[PDB]
């Protein structure tokens, strides 16, 4: 299987996410990472674009999140990995 799987854990309310890639196939990819934090307080959002050459089965760490995530607040991280033709990965966090 190609996939985007998160590797995340929490300390009381901060919150650490790893997107992490796994791809069958060799390749130069496009990754793209947006994520949406808001809450009373008010709104986070990060998009970030990466070109990279990515080897075959093995997990690649795409990037690293720490948020801070009350009971009252949303999350949302959208992770993209595509070379515009045949491969076209979307996962979204929460599950």
């Amino acid at each position: 299987s190609s996939q985007i799987t998160f590797n995340t854990t929490q300390q009381g309310d901060m919150y650490t996410i790893i997107p992490e890639v796994t791809l069958t196939q060799s390749c130069l990819c496009r990754v793209q990472i947006l994520s949406l934090r808001e809450g009373s307080s008010g709104q986070s959002q990060t998009k970030q674009e990466k070109t990279l050459s990515l080897p075959a089965n093995q997990p690649i760490a795409l990037t690293k999140l720490s948020l801070n995530i009350s009971p009252d607040d949303r999350v949302k991280i959208v992770v993209t990995v595509s070379d515009g033709q045949s491969l076209h990965l979307s996962q979204q966090w929460p599950p």
